[PDB]
């Protein structure tokens, strides 16, 4: 009856959360939880009572495990300079048939070898994995494997291409090109996946195929009901911060600013956003990121490298975000309107979904001005319809619950090896 359940995920701290939440639900039903990842996450995994397995302990000698987190600042700075210079359309034209994240595929060989060895050693009854793309080990190991998805799920539908930030309001003439480019770039992702799968002698699958079951986490009221149903076997899983003294005795609303764990490594991005907010008549709490001591703060601001974001969000009036999925769900669960300044990949889809459903505004780096940021703040704080829309979504998120259904499917698959 007690199952052995093994999780793993990509390097993003965001890619941990769905996995951690699903693991907590299964541990409460008496299952043994294992989580394979990097040492930096041992503390959170062991605090949850899951057994921590270090990917680094299982590397094949000639395929060292690529750890992308420490170098992310270099990659993130290149992405920032493209976003500040180019329109979304120009970004795709300049990409010239290269894909947003296919660059990561070749380097994934070491992690695949490690997971092969980990699943052979620990012999779990089922595995769950939150990746950007399927990996060969998911089709070679002796147990069922559930892909877990936390990125914007438009890629699970037959609609507008993923990673473009297409609007529901874009006419066919306006989008037909950016869409064609996105299609040529899907072929580069397939080509790189074909080389990774060939290396391991595994027949290639679609990058987001769910063989028996896939679990995606996205706000129900934001999901793409207008595109019909997600891909086969995918199911949606619906589940006191102390204010600094510096910001007391000061007028205006309280605003949280975060460009997320990864993009915040780019000090130039936060500096570009903060400078004009010195003149906004409100109070700002800032997640300053790992280089945060290099970031200048003004008299109306307080910040630290890593904020207790979930404790803070109920106390704020507005969330200035990069539009990452974890930040989107946390902000809307707390009932706070968003200004999304997207930085990379699925953040463009989330930013446009916020604008399209009246939950906030999208502000692009390529046409950014201080005047426009300050005006976005005043507009959203005073927009009774946006504040009503956000309140309605937060209520729906508090009520919606698919846990029993999804846990039953995981347990059924773990025991029967079929659904
Ligand atoms: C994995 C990387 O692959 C190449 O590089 C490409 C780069 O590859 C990635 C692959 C990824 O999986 C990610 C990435 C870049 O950056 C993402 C990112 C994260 C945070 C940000 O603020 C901005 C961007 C994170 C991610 O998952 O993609 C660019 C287009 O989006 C291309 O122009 C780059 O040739 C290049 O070989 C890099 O040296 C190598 O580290
Ligand atoms: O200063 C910070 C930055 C991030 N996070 C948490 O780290 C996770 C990932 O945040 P990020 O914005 O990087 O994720 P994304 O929105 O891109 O998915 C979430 O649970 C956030 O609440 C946090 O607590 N404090």
């Amino acid at each position: 009856k007690s199952l052995k359940i093994l999780f793993t995920a990509l390097f993003g701290p965001g890619h941990l959360n769905a996995c951690l939440g699903i693991g907590s639900l299964l541990r409460k039903r008496g299952h043994q939880i294992y989580f394979a990842h990097f040492p930096r996450h041992r503390a959170t995994i062991e605090k949850h009572g899951f057994l921590f397995i270090s990917l680094l302990d299982y590397a094949e000698p000639e395929f060292p495990i690529v750890d992308m987190l420490p170098d992310i600042g270099i990659i993130a700075k290149f992405a920032f300079e493209r976003m500040h210079k180019l329109t979304p359309l120009e970004l795709f034209r300049h990409a010239s048939g290269k894909h947003t994240f296919a660059g990561m595929v070749n380097g994934s060989k070491g992690e695949n070898y490690a997971m092969m060895k980990i699943v052979k050693e620990y012999k779990p009854d089922v595995c769950l994995a939150d990746y950007l793309f399927n990996m060969p080990w998911m089709f070679t190991v002796d147990c069922p494997v559930i892909p877990v998805k936390s990125v914007n799920p438009i890629e699970l539908y037959n609609g507008p291409p993923a990673l473009t930030g297409c609007s529901i309001h874009d006419p066919p003439s306006v989008r037909e090109e950016i869409e064609q480019l996105a299609r040529k770039s899907e072929l580069e992702l397939e080509s790189e996946l074909e080389k990774l799968f060939a290396h391991f002698n595994v027949p290639l699958v679609s990058y987001n195929y769910a063989q028996q079951l896939g679990i995606y986490i996205y706000p129900g009221p934001l999901d793409y009901k207008e595109l019909g149903s997600p891909k086969e076997n995918w199911v949606r899983l619906d589940s006191n911060f102390e204010l600094p003294e510096k910001l007391k005795d000061k007028p205006g609303k309280l605003i949280y600013v975060s460009m997320g764990s990864l993009a915040s490594a780019v000090t130039e991005l936060l500096t570009m956003i903060l400078t004009p907010l010195a003149n906004s008549p409100h109070r700002f709490i800032v997640s300053t990121g790992p280089n945060g001591d290099s970031i200048k703060l003004y008299d109306n601001m307080w910040g630290d490298k890593f904020i207790n974001q979930v404790a803070l969000l109920p106390k704020v009036d507005l969330f200035i975000t990069h539009g990452g999925s974890n930040s989107l769900i946390e902000g809307l669960t707390a009932g706070k309107p968003l200004i999304a300044i997207p930085q990379f990949g699925d953040q463009l889809d989330n930013a446009q979904r916020i604008a399209d459903l009246g939950l906030g505004v999208r502000l692009n780096l390529h046409e950014f001005s201080g005047e426009k940021l300050l005006k976005a703040i005043e507009d959203v704080l005073n927009d009774e319809k946006i504040n009503a829309n956000v309140a309605r979504v937060s209520e729906e998120l508090k009520k919606s619950d698919s846990k029993d259904k999804v846990i039953s499917l995981i347990e059924k698959l773990a025991r029967d090896k079929k659904l």
